[PDB]
């Protein structure tokens, strides 16, 4: 209909890129990018699973790995136990109630993989275009494992 | 009417994101790219909401919430007081029968929520290309606290 | 499909509006009426915003305006900080989804323009037919500024 | 099968607000207006579930409500005991084989939900036109607490 | 297409009607209801087809008509175009303020150019067509205001 | 659309305004598609609507006097003398409103009105066409209001 | 699509049942099956109401009636007010959207019933398979009056 | 590819059901029951996610929560840490392919999780339909804390 | 012609865009890029219509609006007075007729409005794939103010 | 049909190739992107044609090209396949794992057959293809590594 | 798709490369839908993009320097000799890209080359000559830097 | 026609103020049959006609200072600074004629006149430009004068 959804998809992802390349600590992508709403809607939290939790589980690998990175042939593989870990969690404002489904699986994925409630820091963003500006004080902050970035966008 | 629309519009998008990103600090980017002047009309203050309002209230929320970011689980969300902030807004002068209607829209919405005008900055570039050389300059005073982009896109 | 939708939508326009008029206080409307689920899904919370933060910053306005009026040309004309105010909520119970949702949103959209959650005033009617009948007593207390209708209306 | 279907309908359901709204007590409207027969028997007690027994739901609820009204946020809700209520049904005698089951539904839910049948009161009048007319003199008497009003329409 | 436009128009003109016959004092009905934004521009934009305009001029004579009433042929009452003196209080829809704006513009320049002082017109803000009739009658209620003028614009 | 709401709107004031001032208020309003058939329907020397609307209003003027003052039969004559009438008429097409209103008051003198009596009004737009008359009917000298005015789609 | 579907909703329907009969004690059944998005959504609280509403209300009134069973012609017959009563939830974790809207239904249909919340015991299982065999314990649990299974299946 | 497709897998999901209800313990089925081997391929751990991950899950909540449960209201949910528990995969051997794929991603999951390898007990059947009858002794060891069915069946 | 059009504009864009964001330094862009070469006659012959002219005026307006910025509320803005400018013109050999139209027209602008020709540099690159590289020096160039690239590229 | 593909494929490209223009070390993309998964399947399980192999061997020969880069015709510079004493580092991605780790066997495989010992290989797993930028770019970062090689399935 | 990754993956890379180390960097990457084309255009003498290459790097060579050291005018010359290039050849397609890279050499030595300065590396794919080019770029001896390639849907 | 009749009577009148008062009277009138064209000939900020009349008027006032104040050539800047304007507009079409006279002065405040030395005069019809413009002619302090209407053929 309008490359408004193709301006602002393709800018929050090559800024998540760029910040998470530069600043070199993980940064996982939960921008439900959907053609309709229905698709939308199954994805958020929906027969084809909740796609925050699926980046909660991706931050919470990622994390660990870049622990076991940093502290025959050597395989480097992070396990799944999130116990100790201190997550960032940013989240658009805009569809809302999406955007809520996704929140509340992927605190419930952290929560139930060992994460205790005081670790995970949470801010709001009024829209997605937003995310990577504040992705980068989250990340910037040291006391961030992780970053996760969480959105929707529908044509 | 810009025959080049899409690469002037992925251009300017491109460079807003970088200025942000480098800066630290919100520039919304309330841009109306249309593909006919239909559409255009019925996003440039009509039915579907003037872009600068929204743009105005998105600046708003970022400056509440980096100032508080700066300044169970910890939540950061900005309020909707823009008493006592300052905002630069960037108007291209392509379109000056929308431009205007645009800037009216965000100068309201700002002294609505309480902010005086000798606060606001504006600055008028003669096109949509020159937004983002004119957005640096202006977002790298340690005054302005919120930048905002204003432009119209006709293919 | 059935004249049940169209007489229980007439009806509470009706009544709504007759009670403002007599009360002579703001009551805003946010019924959505909808053909399909579809536009109701999209009218609750999700892409084309939320009625029922419209509604809430609408009656913001109309409350300050009423004070205003109240306390070359004179223009009346009200501000959107909602500091020191005193809301009631209707609310319907059918489609408590979005209605929950509708709800959330007016919520925040007066604690996050400056109402406390101390005047905030809830009231859960079991179907939308009963809205005027509850919203009378809701405004005919002295305490209420303004008044907010809020119902889904599926064809 | 009245010829006027719809200017009745209009009249009744206009009448019954008005009432509600003038008279500041209950009056649910549990009417069942449909198209064809067909539909008609599948609202009357039957997969769709009867009008009488939401009427008498929404009656006791709106009851409760009101009781509580007149006796973080504040938040009034009305529960499902009808133990100790009065009720006053008005009854259309057009179309017998479906009010009797309208009525028995009503009645029934009452029972159960423990209002005894010493207190309700039933009136029937002879056509639907003349529903608000009685439903005014039965709402006046301060013993009634809620009013419900059932009738049938086919076109 | 929804039935949002039907109930918000048939709501709005029933309440300004009530209003009109309650308080015995003109209230002019300036709003544009459309289909299609492109007729809504159109009659947004002609000068004098604009209904700001006509509404003002409506308004006007209205007063006077109403000033002369209350001040062997056949009685005939009519009221002349001349708006020095007297008073009149605008009530517009925000919704849509490009058309809103030309429309109020139009309204203000018709009774300027026709005779009454600025310090005599107030101009009240509504956020929606819907919360036009209150503040309508909040105006009329003020026994000052000579004639009430409501601008609105809906759209399908 | 706006055609519709505005005839609704006048209608209902009308009708409200006769319900509540106790008095007789009636219609001359043509509704018409096409200026075409309004143009048939009131070129006709009994067939415009104003001389209807005459008669019906010096019936129900008597009818009511007759009331305040085998089975029971009240039924209002047309001695149109002794009445006092207020006329309301829309600026909007006045051509055609002025043929309707030649009618009305023709019918009134024929049956036996008097011009001092008669009292006409005009309003610039069928819009105020309610709150013009209620100042009519609320004038308990005169005892009928007519309203005459033409709506084209 | 797949038997998948087919084999999980009749093996958990044939699990509830048996477990139902063997136990000798009410298990209600609000597993949502569809064979599209829309219904779904149209059961899980919108305009067809809520199921899970209805299966609490059937829990009610199953627990009284073998209360009374227990405890002309005999007529045996359970009233609604669950006032004294304990009841036990299982819901499945899939879909989680739906079914914490039908969680949400149930639990307000206890509440304004009667039935305290120290009274509800809520386990959720991962899948919608996993019910019949952790309703299996909370119906041997003997201070549960009845069981009420939640889940939501979707070709 | 065997002929009576649906008869076996019937008969293997009744079975399995059955012996969960009788033995008390939890018995997941992850089973990948396709009518075309593009969606078992696709389902095989591809795009759609391997079967075996996602049965491995339930069986480690599953564990976790029966747990929790022979050890405001009460809410019983299972954590996801493997660590300290005891498991049997039935893997059928008819689809090598296949199965040793999601067998695979079965035992990743629980390693990753935390569960040693030295707790994990295999046994390979020949064929699908003989699941069940080892199921039964495998879950009857007291050793053993949950069950993880694993098949392929194509028509 | 250019063999790969979508790469070459792309890349010349991005380039300009990029260097004008990293000096600081307006760099105006007129460049016809055209599927045919009818369509870039038209878009050249025009006195105004050829893009020298607005590349001319856009680069003074620019050059003017920086001055101002280096030393109600505050508004920027640019007079359209080339006095005390100097210009850096960058133009590609290639469509020599259309370039030397375009240059001519820029020149001429520059003239007009009150530029002396002693105070512009031309610079002529065989490619326009070689455009952004010579303008990244001219504009390091602290002598010029302004920098102007044109070139003409056919599909 | 969703532009997450494209997005994403883009990213990653744009990624790799930043990070090797950045830290000057060869990376190669072994990244499959397929429409289809039947040309998808194809392609991992065709032997040569398998991206694993591909890769290893052009990180190999381009190792070795910067080793004699650093190290009166024209001088032609060009790189053996003897890949004795060079060091390696795969970032292969889990998602789809079946066909990953058909390519990552096929470049270990490749890498050992051509001459580089097993103690010189790094594997480094991450949970999707997303992720394999942010990896690659710290092992490049490893001085230790010589060439880095990211593996990765990617289909619509 | 693939293609589509690669050419303009390798395509930013040599753009920014040029950007960023202020020397010219020219672009011989033929990209055809089909080999028939490209066939086509390197079967010609000149029609090869070698020799396009070639000259527009020595052009931008000599216009650098000279930039380095009515109106002013600037504009390359182009007197090859004394200068210095590298030439970044992938190996896919060698069959045509050995006629690239003869038409380069043949157009350098035609206007003043020396074999000895001409630095010849070659490349296993196309994706890695944004990564090879860079460290012939940054060898400050190398004034100009020219990448030959085919890329074929 | 009427329509023939007006333009050629405002286009005459037009002149011949302009050559009996000895200042530039600038003609920005949009004549056509159809409103079609008539917002063809209006939009297309370059083709529309109020910019391009503003700065016809700035030249012919450069031009005209230089005069009254190898070979000699005389030719007009396009510095409008310490010049005064004035502008008679068009009520009907007010569409476009807002549209024009917008260009009109954004064209005087960028090339650099001060608003305080813009005069603006509107007309009820077409016919009552050359009467008006005649009169700020003959108004001494006003150095060039643009005419500024549409006119649509019956």
């Amino acid at each position: 209909a309008t490359p408004h959804f193709d301006y602002i998809a393709s800018e929050v992802s090559k800024g998540l890129a760029n910040l998470s390349l530069e600043l070199r600590k993980p940064i996982t992508f939960g921008v439900i990018t959907a053609d309709t709403l229905e698709q939308a809607i199954e994805r958020a939290g929906t027969k084809h699973g909740n796609k925050g939790w699926e980046a909660a589980l991706s931050a919470i690998e990622m994390a660990n790995l870049f622990k076991s990175l940093r502290g025959s042939m050597e395989i480097y593989e992070g396990k799944l136990t999130a116990e100790g870990l201190r997550f960032g969690i940013v989240a658009s404002r805009f569809n809302h109630a999406l955007v809520d489904r996704l929140v509340e699986g992927a605190i419930d994925c952290i929560v139930r993989h060992g994460g205790r409630e005081e670790d995970i820091t949470l801010v709001r963003v009024p829209g997605s275009w937003e995310i990577p500006v504040a992705a980068g004080e989250l990340a910037r902050k040291e006391d961030i494992d992780a970053v996760i970035a969480i959105g929707v966008l529908i044509r």
